[PDB]
């Protein structure tokens, strides 16, 4: 149905964002065993 | 189309989720690193 | 509405696909430490 899609995507932006800290986080501890 | 729609949100969805799963097996290579 | 949702899921589609070319840029860091 319609507004189970409304929600489906709603679900799907924040699990993208959620995904986006961790590669950030991720990014980070690769940066100090790269330069440190 | 509305099909169209319903399919690339199925499509979006399990891209997200072998990210998620590459994500996993980076952290684990890089936790070896950082600790090994 | 129908067209915001069209639009949210378009955007949607190329977070996940910048976030996919990070990981790889990532990947690669990690494998230079790793072999390296
Ligand atoms: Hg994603
Ligand atoms: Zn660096
Ligand atoms: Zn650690
Ligand atoms: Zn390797």
């Amino acid at each position: 149905e319609w507004e189970a899609l409304e929600k489906k995507l709603a679900a799907a932006e924040s699990k993208c964002q959620a995904l986006e800290k961790k590669l950030q986080a991720l990014e980070k501890k690769l940066e100090a065993l790269e330069h440190g």
